[PDB]
């Protein structure tokens, strides 16, 4: 497993966590338990300029974590809900799809490589543009975030 449920008191999901390059990483915005006997109780460090915090994957888990790659050309992409369309600069997804929740959870290239973890999406033309966070060629992480942004 890679992907685990982030959820609140009543056992409602709202948002999620995923194994990645070592680290179990969430959306700092995301207040509420991991759904995860052990990566509940790791000891995670914040960066809120970059809306996320993580902490170090057992060693047992890394074998079913996530690669990140930064290659990420104009084009589509995957995740839960479909198609992701990477062009000028912009993830989009169709208008009445991604909500509350969502956050947490990553963009795949076909080879499953994650290229970006959403945060939450405004509507922008007639689709919704995604907040995101990647990492550049140099490793930099990068909160890529549209104007009106909902946290998801």
């Amino acid at each position: 497993m890679r992907l685990f449920d982030v959820k609140n008191e009543d056992g409602d999901v709202i948002g999620h966590a995923l194994a990645m390059e070592g680290k179990v990483m969430k959306p700092l915005h995301v207040k509420g338990t991991i759904d995860h006997p052990v990566l509940s109780k790791l000891k995670f460090t914040k960066s809120s300029a970059y809306d996320m915090e993580f902490a170090q994957l057992p060693v047992n888990m890394r074998s079913e974590a996530f690669t990140y790659t930064s290659e990420h050309p104009e084009g589509f992409y995957n995740w839960h809900h479909g198609a992701v369309q990477y062009s000028g600069g912009r993830f989009t997804i169709p208008r009445g799809v991604g909500g509350r929740g969502d956050s947490g959870r990553p963009i795949m290239d076909n080879s499953g490589r994650v290229v970006a973890i959403v945060l939450g999406g405004a509507d922008e033309g007639t689709r919704t543009a995604l907040s995101v966070v990647t990492w550049n060629s140099k490793g930099k992480t990068i909160k890529t975030t549209p104007e009106g942004t909902e946290e998801w």
